[PDB]
């Protein structure tokens, strides 16, 4: 599930902190145009760190994952016998009698693909990525983020009295938190049920602590200033 | 590196989001406590959100695995040679002569133990799980969180002019972000002078994303309001 997994882990982030953004901002009496300016700006600096930040980790572990194939293949070249070492212990590991193990090694001596291939399966995990799904996951990621920070700012963007708009985002947040919570179990070998229950209540915990975190600076100010 | 990997993809969503933020916030014309506390808002709800979706996402993980290991070993007791025709085909795959992958099945067919952890370690990956490094996984990632979001904030609290503190903060987040990019690469297979200028780049994409957003919802106001 890579493309499931990156629209996952993108909606997540994306539908908790700017909701509970705006109804910090929204709690310490602030003007639901600010409300707005600061969840957007969250919801647009949001989606380009996670982005990025997924394409910068795809980019890199393809990179170093194809260099260390190549880097293990020029190891079999100058010391053969070292390499097949490596290779020996991995199948020795496993309980294997001597008298089955040995005729192993020597077919993988002749054709290099093969015996390489399994070597590196079993010590280095599988790790010969997918060229189109190391961009395809930073671009389902931003999607998720800009989609799942947008829900709860829709109320903020009909309602202009911020203290009357985020009783709507609660709502539509918890509802939206519940629903894509029995999307993760749905599509996850967990209870469906158990996941919409744990993703609003993340909400809650987050949404709550950015209400104590906003007041506690605003609490010399007469006013929101 | 699973410490290592955790309190990296923690900082970089904590640098770039909250300074982005604070930085598109203080563009409006906005006063530099405002900056603060949405800022801080954020950091707090951007930290439980990384966190718990850290911990959400590892405690699935390892109940999932340890689960399918124990619907695995009970597919060899209903029906042996079914789950032995499985493991039967991860070594054929690879090329091993008949003569020779035989006697391994007679072998693997007496101690359970072996046979299926290396299946299992040939077919679903490395799947047995740290019970200690599920949770040590979410407080690296909510340490890193805040002490990056920290960073862009410092500034505002000793500036109470947010187009005063705000070039404070541009400078000491880049110098963050060129620091703790290069800090990420000498701990990664990549050149860490590339991984310097890739995580500074990352936050004046996102710096100027939250600022021409929150200067397009500002464009009907007279003063920040
Ligand atoms: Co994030
Ligand atoms: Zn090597
Ligand atoms: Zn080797
Ligand atoms: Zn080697
Ligand atoms: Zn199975
Ligand atoms: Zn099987
Ligand atoms: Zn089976």
């Amino acid at each position: 599930g890579e493309i499931v997994r990156d629209i996952i882990i993108g909606v997540s982030d994306g539908l908790t902190v700017p909701f509970a953004l705006a109804a910090g901002l929204s709690g310490a009496n602030a003007s639901s145009s600010i409300v707005l300016t600061a969840g957007i700006a969250e919801v647009a600096a949001g989606a380009i760190s996670m982005g990025l930040g997924g394409y910068l980790a795809a980019k890199s572990e393809a990179d170093n994952y194809a260099r260390e194939l190549k880097r293990e293949q020029e190891e079999i070249i100058r010391v053969p016998d070292t390499e097949a070492a490596e290779v020996a212990e991995i199948l020795a590991r496993y309980g294997i009698e001597p008298h089955e193990y040995g005729p192993v090694v020597n077919a993988l001596r002749k054709k290099p693909q093969a015996w390489l291939d399994f070597m590196m399966k079993f010590e280095l995990g599988l790790e010969k990525p997918d060229p189109k799904r190391a961009l395809q996951s930073a671009f389902t990621i931003a999607i998720a983020y800009v989609l799942g920070g947008l829900v709860p700012l829709i109320p903020y963007m009909f309602i202009p009295v911020a203290r009357k708009a985020v009783v709507a985002s609660v709502i539509l947040t918890l509802m939206a938190l519940l629903i894509f919570g029995y999307a993760k179990g749905y599509f996850t070998d967990n209870k469906p049920f158990k996941s919409a229950l744990q993703t609003a209540l993340i909400g809650a915990i987050a949404s709550a602590a950015a209400f104590g975190m906003a007041k506690a600076v605003q609490s010399e100010n007469l006013y929101f200033q």
